[PDB]
């Protein structure tokens, strides 16, 4: 290609202006092959400009000088400067050296973790430049490990300034689009480290019926399988393929019935101790690997040996999936070590997503995270957090950041995993974000204390907890639509705000507020509430533009940073005026997509919305006062238009345009009624509520009504007052 | 020391004194050169006033009103005129709010939450503005004294007040713009008129002498040492103080013992937000509460 | 230098760079022709503007193709440069490994503006003559990010005062200006008198200056050059002489506002001590707590 440029021994393919390609061979021969990281190098072709001379070479693209002085690749041999004035002096990248900028991007797991942990660089940074190093393995055309490279240095220059998005399409591009995920994945998952019997778990599930709480999934932990009943000499009882008879004395019945309630079902598996002679599959599998049966030859892991991989996926898995299991929990804890150096992570999550789509169309995996590209083996599970406000904390940050490393289907465990402290608003809290992120599955320890079920808790947690998990179903049109986005188009369903607002300084400093799709913006709250007020705050940085609360309508205008304060029964959530969410209209009713659909409409600009959907695509638009809705396929589908506050049309049928120019744009959020609720929940002094109440009504002029909360002795009551007064202005 | 003298100032009598400690003086000169230049600049500021103590004086003797009153007097319905223990009218043209805090040493200032009527309010010295009827911490420099006067007021000084002589032989006349006002200066030989009526300033004498007077409207000199009674337009002349918030902002962040980088920010974003609202917002994210009131008084003055 | 620069179509004849795809000439001070670009076509035009010396302020790392520090390579062929056009002159340039004494002025940096940066500073300068870089030059006052005191800016200046260089200097923010009208009358009065101290002193400097060059001896000792076997001499960080008539003990922590004065424990070698602005006198062999007020600093001489 004229996009590749050999010179002494190293090679540079110009991808695109802001991608390069840099390799090194010792043999004269460069690696053309798929490695673990990258599937594909084919790109259009590109304009660039070469200064080669006897000794060294500079390649300049629109945004990048890379110069290669010959010999081996040092600091000083191999380096990069960037055509961009992001800082002073960080615009050079050195061969084998760190630079200031990296956004960051995701770690293998939170097992362990309480709070924070560090993560490793994704491929964004504030200078505009990042290198991505493929330090893997080769794989066949049909995607088996092959080897080393013959590239023993095989690096990518990321050189996109602050244009993330298209820095992470053209990753999607090199590493392969992320699968679509199926419509089932988006709903609520129920999990817990406990040992039901079949007759209990169905008596739990029939109870989130009645209690008005839908599920898409129905884990079933490790205590599916034998574990107290395994002879010691065996080792442990964490690995096992053998039900449990005493409490699953009919696993197909079992699935059966779980699959006439609509639910998924997946087994945990702790792979890392293999088939040992006690398994129910052990003979057929002794059989198939020539095992010494007599001295109960165990089937050791080795995900690099095709003869086990195929006996695990034909005669271990294959049983259990023939009883029903549709998909499989790979939940790996045992370390980094093969024969090969291939991680057994990307092993098992490579393997196993390929395996996963033989019996289920777009069918996933649930896993710890295997480096840059496993992306392509959704769903990420993050681990046994430990149960805290400061892990609750680090999560909406976590989540957002590792869309920088396109790894942007994180399943986190609802509510934390384990150890920690009981805090009925710290679950409140962290199934609020559970609910805004990107997959929604209750888990927990085996505590006989740490279960997830929302009933769990006192009445006012119960009930939120429900119209949450409510919420998360009534949002899966949106999820699946962005879903199909990230599959077709590289885009996370979660972003920094950086991705939309790279030249903001504010982008950078508010850690946990993110994009969710491209109607939502979300500030979780993540702190436990203050008593005096009876609410807990999040520092908010409203873009330009008019922003409304998604739930209550109050009005905010950017662009500016302001500290809103919820109850623990609300969250902070905003839509732009021309927002156009839609939302299932029962989100309760099994059905494999919506028969009715609600329009939500936010008043004060043009807007549109696309929901894409299985069998066909749906547009709604809002321009200069006229809503409407078309579809590419005819359906019997009833829309229902709420406009603002008030519903226009119900259940409607068919393409349809309405005029909404002559209806009532506002709603009906106010000052006197918010200031009353906030005044009357404190737990502050009565003569302090009569004194705000009665000033804030007498004092006419908004900056006097500000002077007026200004003098208050209560610095937090100061700033829940001066949001409504800004939101009243 | 500081604080005290600026009370004495504006108190009914100005009397320094203390105890038989060798370590208790009252002379200015006792302390450093800044504490110092400030208590002089006062003392030589009771002497200016002298003419308004004076007539002030004879209206006690006369009609029964005290030089001193509490707010109370003026606004008896208001219940903000019971809430401001150490405020007073002090004669009729100014109001005082004297600090009586130890300064805040993160802001090198002191403070005093004043109560503004009804009205609009300049400070006496700097033409600082307030719009009243508000409550609002106010913030000085240790050199600096909260004393208000309305739109419209008069206020005489003795233009001389180290010359000795039984009675000035000039006065300057301070007018603050915005509305009509009136003052009459009693003398122990003459009553002096200062009528301030559409713009038009006017001052009579019942008896002729040869005082010189001198106007100052608003921040500008207009008149220089005019003798006799006379009239003078001063519609066409500038009304507005100099006092502006760029220039004050800048000044309350260079003396406050505070991070540059603090200081560098809000320089940067007050200067670049447009929207007041959206300046009073960057400020309320402050972490420090008492920076945030002092930001807050010069956003509000300059509203 | 880059294609927008004013010396570039000069040096990219002098390189042969590719002008038309706008080649810049990377810094490489490995390399002669570059060098000689560099002091011939882009410091020679500014110099025959009048450019003195050159403050080389690099800040950029320590790789190059030879393995030697950039920073190295710039002192060296700098201070050499230097020599050319004026007798005796200077560099101001960070410190680059033993031997790189022989390439003055040391150049200390982006400080952060703190009473623990200054309560650092005595130590640091006095420390430098156990491996013979003696003329460190601080930015007096702190150089970025830190916190105002209009004390901690006197007492800088003080220390800069009996330091082996006083350059003034700052970050770019508006509130850091070191000009002694930037403060109080008080503070601007004692900073006025320090500096013009330092005038006074350039005599004693110079001719310490003529003793570093000629016989190897610091400006600035730590107490244990004089006084070895002493404990108390390894037991007082920021306390050096200054000279052979002086010792300097600087205040370097914010005064007790009960007492309005600052202090610093001074040793007082056998012997008897005068402060040289007051006369107060001390008989060693003492340590001995000293406060004085902020206006005034710890410097003794002895009888004689
Ligand atoms: O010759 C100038 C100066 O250089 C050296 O010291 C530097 C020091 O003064 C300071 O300078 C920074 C600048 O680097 C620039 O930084 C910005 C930053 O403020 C922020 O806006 O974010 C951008 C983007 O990331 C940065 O690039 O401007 C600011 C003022 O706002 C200056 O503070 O910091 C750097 C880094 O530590 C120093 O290199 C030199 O030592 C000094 O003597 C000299 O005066």
């Amino acid at each position: 290609n004229n996009n590749i440029i050999k010179f002494d021994k190293a090679r540079f393919t110009v991808l695109t202006e802001h991608l390069i390609r840099i390799e090194y061979s010792e043999t004269g021969e460069f690696e053309e092959r798929m490695t673990q990281m990258v599937q594909n190098r084919e790109f259009s072709e590109v304009n660039f400009d070469i200064i080669e001379k006897e000794e060294t070479i500079e390649i300049i693209t629109s945004t990048v000088h890379l110069y290669y002085n010959g010999g081996e690749f040092t600091n000083a041999s191999l380096f990069a400067d960037v055509k961009f004035n992001f800082s002073v002096y960080s615009n050079r990248w050195y061969f084998g050296e760190k630079s200031d900028g990296n956004l960051k991007g995701t770690t293998r797991t939170l097992d362990m973790i309480d709070g924070e942990c560090p993560l490793e660089d994704g491929i964004m940074s504030k200078n505009g430049f990042a290198v991505l190093a493929d330090k893997g393995k080769v794989l066949t055309e049909v995607g088996d490990i092959a080897g080393n490279s013959v590239s023993t240095i095989d690096l990518y220059l990321f050189a996109y300034g602050r244009d993330y998005r298209q820095a992470l399409k053209d990753f999607y591009q090199l590493t392969g689009n992320t699968p679509k995920l199926p419509r089932f994945a988006l709903g609520n998952w129920w999990s817990r480290y406990y040992d039901y019997s079949d007759k209990s778990y169905l008596a739990l599930m029939d109870k989130f019926t009645d209690k008005k709480v839908p599920l898409s999934v129905s884990v079933i932990d490790m205590d599916w399988h034998k574990v107290s009943e395994v002879p010691s000499r065996f080792g442990s009882g964490w690995t096992g393929y053998s039900w449990n008879k005493k409490l699953f004395p009919n696993p197909e019945n079992f699935i059966d019935e779980l699959h006439q309630r609509k639910l998924k079902v997946t087994l945990n598996d702790h792979p890392a101790d293999g088939i040992r002679a006690f398994e129910d599959p052990y003979p057929q599998v002794a059989q198939t690997l020539d095992l010494n049966t007599e001295l109960e030859e165990a089937a050791k892991f080795d995900f690099d040996n095709l003869k086990f991989r195929k006996a695990y996926f034909e005669e271990v898995h294959g049983p259990l999936e023939k009883e029903g299991v549709d998909f499989w929990w790979i939940d790996w804890q045992q370390g980094a070590i093969s024969k090969s150096g291939v991680d057994p992570l990307w092993l098992l999550n490579h393997y196993q997503y390929q395996n996963a789509q033989k019996k289920h169309k777009n069918n996933i995996i649930l896993s710890r995270y295997a480096g840059p590209g496993s992306h392509r083996y959704p769903l990420g599970f993050s681990g046994a957090s430990v149960i805290s406000w400061a892990s609750l904390d680090f999560q909406p940050y976590f989540t957002s950041t590792a869309s920088n490393i396109g790894y942007t289907w994180w399943s986190h465990d609802i509510g934390g995993h384990m150890q920690g402290y009981k805090d009925a608003e710290l679950s409140l809290r962290w199934l609020q974000f559970g609910v805004f992120s990107p997959i929604n599955r209750l888990h927990s320890s085996k505590s006989e204390f740490t279960s997830k079920e929302p009933w769990h808790f006192d009445a006012v947690i119960e009930q939120s907890m429900i119209d949450f998990l409510q919420l998360r179903h009534q949002l899966i049109p949106y999820l699946y639509s962005a879903n199909l986005i990230t599959a077709s188009e590289g885009r996370a369903l979660v972003e920094p705000l950086y991705y939309e607002y790279p030249m903001e300084e504010e982008a950078y400093q508010h850690r946990n507020q993110y994009l969710f799709g491209e109607q939502l913006m979300v500030a979780p709250i993540t702190e436990k509430m203050n008593s005096l007020l009876q609410m807990g705050s999040v520092e908010v940085w409203f873009p330009e533009g008019t922003w409304y609360d998604f739930f209550s309508g109050q009005p905010y205008d950017g662009k500016v940073s302001l500290k809103v304060y919820r109850e623990i029964t609300e969250m902070p959530v905003f839509a732009k005026a021309g927002a156009i969410i839609p939302l299932d209209k029962n989100p309760l009713k099994k059905e494999e997509i919506p028969s009715e659909i609600i329009w939500k409409i936010f008043p004060g600009a043009d807007g549109e919305y696309l929901l894409l959907e299985e069998d066909n695509e749906t547009k709604a638009e809002f321009v200069n006062g006229i809503f409407t809705v078309t579809s590419k396929k005819e359906s019997s589908r009833k829309h229902t238009i709420i406009y603002g506050e008030h519903e226009i049309v119900s259940a409607k049928r068919g393409e349809f345009s309405i005029d909404l120019n002559g209806k009532e744009e506002n709603f009906d959020w106010n000052f006197s009624t918010a200031l009353f609720r906030r005044l009357d929940i404190a737990e502050i002094s009565y003569e302090q509520k009569d004194e705000i109440l009665q000033q804030l009504s007498l004092i006419e002029e908004h900056e006097k009504q500000v002077a007026f909360i200004k003098t208050n002795e209560n610095q937090e009551l100061q700033n829940s007052l001066f949001e409504l007064l800004y939101s009243g202005k």
